DNA sequence: GGAAATATTATATTCC
DNA sequence: GGAATATAATATTTCC
């Protein structure tokens, strides 16, 4: 249903979506990479920096 | 000294960079994928696409 | 310097 | 269901 980020206000699909939201606000970048130390938000856009290390 | 939009307001670092911007305002897509026909706003993008298809 | 490419990132869309 | 994936758009780096 509506899954309110009671900080932006937006909606949001599921409730890990809304999730992944909040850590614009907080900032945990809880994904490191294990060749250069980045910080990312998601395992995807971590997964999309590994192609930075071919 | 600028490039900054007519329309949003927004500014960036460079003419190319400015016409790129420009495109989410006319929809011009002219990044066209050859198997699914699929348009973008810019050959970067298209191209991230293309390795979708396999 | 500036076009171009690349890296980046927030978030819809996908998929049985 | 909800993680993987694809998208849109901008920011940074590369390249001549
Ligand atoms: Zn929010
Ligand atoms: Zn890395
Ligand atoms: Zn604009
Ligand atoms: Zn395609």
């Amino acid at each position: 249903k509506q899954h309110g980020c009671t900080r932006c206000g937006k909606n949001f699909s599921s409730a890990s979506a809304l999730q992944i939201h909040e850590r614009t606000h907080t900032g945990e970048k809880p994904f490191v990479c294990n060749i250069c130390g980045r910080a990312f938000t998601t395992k995807g856009n971590l997964k999309v920096h590994y192609m930075t290390h071919g």
